[PDB]
This record gives C-alpha cells, sequence and structure tokens, in this order.
DNA sequence: GCAGTGTCCGATAATTTATAAA
DNA sequence: TTATCGGACACTG
DNA sequence: CAGTGTCCGATAATTTATAAA
DNA sequence: TTATCGGACACTG
C-alpha cells in the first residue's frame, strides 16, 4: 500500500540525510517521505502535517527511531494514538516497535503506560522540589533589578511620573507601580 | 505454581495499606504480598530481596503499575529480565500489561526504546548551545573558588603547600594544581 | 623515622546549554 | 512565577 | 488634546527538573 | 566539562 518515512532533526541536515536514506531502503517513494528540522513540540509539526492530510486508513509510516517521532515523549504518544486511531500504524525501524500486526495494541498500551509514569515521575519531583526550594525561602521569579528606591525619591522630590520614566528610562507603568504598591 | 504480590511504597507506612488492599482486592494471598518502603536513600529493597528467592519458575507476580515495581525505568529493564529468564512473569493489574512468556522481551524492548530515546531527544536539543556556545567561547564547568593569587603569594613566601592547604582550608593537592596552572 | 613533598587519579561538586512549566 | 514594558481607557482641565 | 493615574495582556528573567559533558 | 577534595604511592627530610 502506500507506504511513507518521517524523518526529523534539530539541525544537522546530515543526520537528517541518514534518517532519509535509511527510510528510502524500505520505502523508495521520496515523495511520500517528510522530513523535519528546527524540533518543537510548542510549534514544530508542518512536515508531520503534510504526512497526516496524506495518510488513509491502512497506511504504515516508517521512523528511523522513537526519537524521530516527537519533540517530547508525550508529543510522540500524542501522534501514535492519534495515527492508530485513524488507521494508521508506525513502524520504528531500528527500535524494532510497531504499531501493527497482533502486538500492534499492547504495544501501544506499553508505549503509553512506560511514558505515562516517566510524566509523572519528572513531575512529582518538581513539585517536591519547588516546595522545599519554596519553604527554604528561594525566590522565584525575575530578580528585581529596577532601583525601586531612586522612583520613590525623586516621587518625593515633587517629581513627577513621566520624568522619572524618562530619565530612568524605565515604563510609566512601573514608575506608578514602584510608588502603588510600597507601603 | 504460586500467586505473589509487590508493593513499592510512596512516602511511607501509611500510603502502603492502601497498595496492599489492592492487591488483596486482587485476589493476592494476604501473606504472599511483598511491600518495600520507598527508601531512596539506598539500593537495597529487602521485600523485594525475599520475592526474588521464593520465586521459582512458573510463579506469577501481580503488581498495581510500572513505578510500583522499580525506581527507575532501567531498575525495572533489568528487574524485569531477572523475573523473565527465571521463567517469573508479572502483571501490571491496572495497565493490563503483562510480562506473559514473549510479552516480557516486548515490555523491556520498550522500556529501554522509551529511555534513550528520551535521552537522545534532550541531548538532541542542548547540542547546539552546547557547540555553539563552547566555540563562541563562553567558560563552562564549576567557578573557580580558591583564591589562586593568595594561593601563589604563600608559595612565593617560601611557604611549603603543607602550610598553604592548612591556612586557607584548601585541600593540598589543589595548592599544587594552582601552582602548576601557567607556573 | 613521623610529617612533608610531589605527582596522580577517583569521588563529589558545580555549571553550562536548552526546554517545559510556573 | 514574578517583574517590566506596552499601550489602551478613561478623566479633569 | 496632554497631563495623570489605572489596569491588564505580552514579554522578560528566573527557579526546578531533565540529562550529559 | 572544569574545579576541588581526599587520598594514594613512593619517597624525603
Amino acid at each position: 500500500m502506500r507506504l511513507f518515512g518521517y524523518a526529523r532533526v534539530s539541525t544537522s541536515q546530515q543526520s537528517l540525510d541518514i534518517q532519509v536514506r535509511a527510510l528510502k531502503d524500505a520505502g523508495v517513494k521520496a515523495n511520500r517521505i517528510f522530513t523535519d528540522k528546527a524540533s518543537g513540540s510548542s510549534s514544530d509539526r508542518k512536515g508531520l502535517d503534510l504526512l497526516r492530510m496524506k495518510v488513509e486508513e491502512g497506511d504504515v509510516i516508517l521512523v528511523k527511531k522513537l526519537d524521530r517521532l516527537g519533540r517530547d515523549t508525550a508529543d510522540m504518544i500524542q501522534l501514535i494514538k492519534e495515527f492508530d486511531a485513524q488507521g494508521v500504524s508506525i513502524r520504528f525501524i531500528d527500535d524494532g516497535i510497531s504499531t501493527d500486526g497482533e502486538m500492534g495494541k499492547m504495544v501501544v498500551t506499553i508505549l503509553s503506560a512506560v511514558a505515562q509514569a516517566e510524566r509523572q515521575r519528572i513531575l512529582e519531583r518538581t513539585n517536591e522540589g519547588r516546595q522545599e526550594a519554596m519553604a527554604k525561602g528561594v525566590v522565584f521569579g525575575r530578580k528585581r533589578k529596577i532601583d525601586r528606591d531612586a522612583v520613590l525619591n525623586m516621587w518625593q522630590q515633587g517629581l513627577g511620573a513621566s520624568h522619572i520614566s524618562k530619565t530612568m528610562n524605565i515604563a510609566r507603568s512601573t514608575v506608578y507601580k514602584v510608588i502603588n504598591e510600597s507601603n
């Protein structure tokens, strides 16, 4: 049937070639193969997108390794679930992991699980660690740098908010805010 | 064959009983259940080291979920690899996953697929800055702390290495390292 | 003839680069 | 998360 | 209009964690 | 990856 191949790389066009050539080894059609660069689950999906819409059911997507499907293991899982529901099977060449055949159903269910767990593992640790950091008094956020004392002084000296901004090179909002926030 | 149970515990004993109860609700004999309070600090696992010994080929171990059988994915990988070769299988109740014979191999493959996959992704991304910045000239590594000037002075003053270390709380070796750096 | 002296590594330690959330 | 612009949305004058 | 002062969404800069070098 | 630490050898005063 229609066989497709997905590749992706951060910057290394070289690492991409290696994938693409390894993909062709099984799936010859380069028009079907869809590559990507500038990795990002926050915005990068373009190439994969052309793949999505072209891929009908009973199709096979060939990837080189798990680390080539999505930026975050989460993303990868999301796609796997996606294509699967549409009836498309993803087969990771090197890893020998496939989402079709008898294994299929279980492979995906295992995939989602091992991933399910790690997401918690890291979250738990972040929460746990942010708590202690907080208890210790660790201050989060942008370290104040505005010379709040200066803004206040000038203001006391009959100066105008506008001047305090124009000469200090800060926004009127922070100037008024500094004054207003203070006790 | 025997039906055994296992439970790694988060926090402590209080969280435990809930897991030990679920396994009883599953069917494990209330005395054929093994628990481990997640020590964290050291790699010991007393209850588990018992299970690993009472089990003989054919047995079955039941456990609530993947992250209740191991700490880090890598622990599960080999831990499972052990139970498998030994002919023992494990069932992750709330996951459907079972290392039943061949499956065992498939479960571990995923575990080591996602672990290196997630690893590669992260190294993939930082790789940009790691090389760019490195070439650029940013200084990498631990910030220097020992007062090298004072060190070399004492040395230039005729004071021996043993004195320098004692006097400024530095490691004697460091006295030498600092002395050799460019001198 | 008990601390000091160097030369050398294996442990910890600290930090950098990037991203995800917060 | 927290701090800082970046204007927009009024008002009195 | 243009001098204030107000309020808010959209950026910045940081902190925790991840992982490795 | 670079910094420091804590010791180890094999001697040296």
